[PDB]
């Protein structure tokens, strides 16, 4: 077939009831990640291509970058709280892995700050149970599919991309393979 499990996606063996219909998982210190935001706009193309009444869900994993890696899950966790997704997703990735001027929570906060969010309105989601709560989804969301890797994008918890199996030899072509992908599955 065009679309063959194993090729462009694997299937899980253990499905995830429940889960979002298109849950991607990254880390703002994974290489690929950046590319995936930054050159390629992945999630972006994904939703141009996806149906009338399906959710994108986006969490940050911990288990790059230990201490700051976990700051920034509830950092993001701020971010979906508060909306502000779109505005600090770059200045994060380049932060971390461009100029490196984030090394501590404080440094993620100024982040915030100079995105316009207030340090007030900031702190208070920072130490909310509404964000506990928010950092708990990220985590149990990425233990149900026992995740050891990202970028990962996986399909109503039962279908995982598998972009090593697309060509790369053209950033477009490559970024329109995925988003098919991700639409052919969806109406799996």
């Amino acid at each position: 077939a065009q679309y063959e499990d194993g090729k462009q996606y694997t299937t899980l063996e253990k499905p995830v009831a429940g889960a979002p219909q298109v849950l991607e998982f990254f880390s703002f210190f994974c290489p690929h990640c950046y590319q995936f935001e930054e050159v390629l706009h992945i999630s972006d193309n994904v939703k141009k291509k996806l149906p009338e009444g399906v959710k994108m869900t986006k969490y940050h994993v911990n288990f790059m970058g230990g201490d700051l890696g976990k700051d920034l899950t509830q950092a993001w966790a701020v971010a979906m709280a508060l909306g502000v997704e779109d505005k600090v997703t770059v200045p994060l990735f380049e932060g971390v892995q461009k100029t490196q001027t984030i090394r501590s929570a404080s440094d993620i906060r100024d982040v915030f700050i100079n995105a316009g969010i207030k340090g007030e309105e900031y702190d208070a989601a920072w130490n909310s149970f509404v964000v506990k709560s928010l950092v708990a989804q990220q985590e149990k969301a990425a233990a149900d599919v026992q995740l050891r890797g990202v970028p990962a994008m996986f399909v109503n918890g039962k279908y995982q991309l598998n972009p090593q199996g697309m060509d790369t030899s053209n950033m477009d072509v490559f970024v329109q393979q995925y988003a098919d992908t991700v639409k052919y599955l969806s109406e799996k």
